[PDB]
C-alpha cells in the first residue's frame, strides 16, 4: 500500500519515538546491565514517556517489550534480569512501537566497555550495508538490487547474510508486504513506488550463514556461535529518494536522501 500524506506523518512520529527509545537508552547499555532491566527501562519510557505501546510485547506471543541480542545471538534475544552486559560485548537493542495506529521500527548495535576489532568491524560494516542500501531507495529501483548489493558489500567483508529474516512493509501492521530480503533473491520483483513504508534491518554473521533456535522458542544464535550484528531503520520511499523515520543522532547518514 502506498501511505498517505496524513499516515506518513503519523509514521514519522512513530519513527521518531522508536528511534528515540534507542537514544534515550544508550547511557544504561554498560557493563553490568541487566537486558531484563533494559527491556523495563525501554518499556516504562514507551509507555509513560511517549504515551505509546511496544509493538513486540505478545506479538507472536513475545514475552518482552524490546529484542535485546548480545554477540552470537542474531535475533529474538530474549529480555532476562539474569543476563548481564560484560567488556566486550556488542548488543542489539530492537524497538518496535505503535503510536497513533502506526509503526516504528529500528534497531542499533551498541559496543559494551572496551570494543573488540571485529567486533566494531562487524557493526560498523553491518550498519554501513544498510546505509548503502538507504542510499539506493528511490522509485523505480527494484528490492532485488538492494538485497543484492547488501550481501555483495557484507560478504565482500568476509561475513554473511542471516537468509531466514527479512525486512518488511510496515504501516497500520508491524509486518505488511513486501518482504525485503537482504540478499540477491529470483524470488525478489518489487519496483518501488513513492510513499511505499518499509524496514531495511540486515542480519550479519562473522561466521557462517546458518543460524539454530535455541529451546525457548524464541532466541536465535548463529549455528556456528560467531558474532551476528544488526541495524534496522524505518523509511518511506519519496518521489527522489527516500526519508528516514527512525534517525537518531548518532546516525551518520542523512535524514533525507536526495537523487
Ligand atoms: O524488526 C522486526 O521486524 C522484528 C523484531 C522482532 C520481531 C518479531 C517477529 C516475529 Cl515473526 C514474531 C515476534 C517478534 Cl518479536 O520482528
Ligand atoms: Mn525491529
Ligand atoms: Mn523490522
Ligand atoms: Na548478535
Amino acid at each position: 500500500s502506498i501511505k498517505t500524506p496524513e499516515d506518513i506523518e503519523k509514521m514519522r512520529v512513530a519513527g521518531r519515538l522508536a528511534a528515540e527509545v534507542l537514544e534515550m537508552i544508550e547511557p544504561y547499555v554498560k557493563p553490568g546491565v541487566s537486558t531484563g532491566e533494559l527491556d523495563r527501562i525501554c518499556n516504562d519510557y514507551i509507555v509513560n514517556e511517549q504515551h505509546a505501546v511496544s509493538a513486540c510485547l505478545g506479538y507472536h506471543g513475545y514475552p518482552k517489550s524490546v529484542c535485546i541480542s548480545i554477540n552470537e545471538v542474531v535475533c529474538h534475544g530474549i529480555p532476562d534480569d539474569a543476563k548481564l552486559l560484560k567488556d566486550g560485548d556488542i548488543v542489539n537493542i530492537d524497538v518496535t512501537v505503535i503510536k497513533d495506529g502506526f509503526h516504528g521500527d529500528t534497531s542499533k548495535m551498541f559496543i559494551v566497555g572496551k570494543p573488540t576489532i571485529m567486533g566494531e568491524r562487524l557493526c560498523r560494516i553491518t550498519q554501513e550495508s544498510l546505509y548503502l542500501a538507504l542510499r539506493m531507495v528511490k522509485p523505480g529501483i527494484n528490492l532485488r538490487e538492494i538485497g543484492a548489493a547488501i550481501q555483495k558489500f557484507v560478504e565482500a567483508e568476509g561475513f554473511s547474510v542471516v537468509r531466514e529474516y527479512c525486512g518488511h512493509g510496515i504501516g497500520r501492521g508491524f509486518h505488511e508486504e513486501p518482504q525485503v530480503l537482504h540478499y540477491d533473491s529470483r524470488e525478489t520483483n518489487v519496483v518501488l513506488k513513492p510513499g511505499m513504508t518499509f524496514t531495511i534491518e540486515p542480519m550479519v554473521n562473522a561466521g557462517k550463514k546458518e543460524i539454530r533456535t535455541m529451546k525457548d522458542g524464541w532466541t536465535v544464535k548463529t549455528k556456528d556461535r560467531s558474532l551476528s550484528a544488526q541495524y534496522e531503520h524505518t523509511i518511506v520511499v519519496t518521489d527522489n529518494g527516500c526519508e528516514i523515520l527512525t534517525l537518531r543522532k548518532d546516525d551518520t547518514i542523512p535524514a533525507i536522501i536526495s537523487h
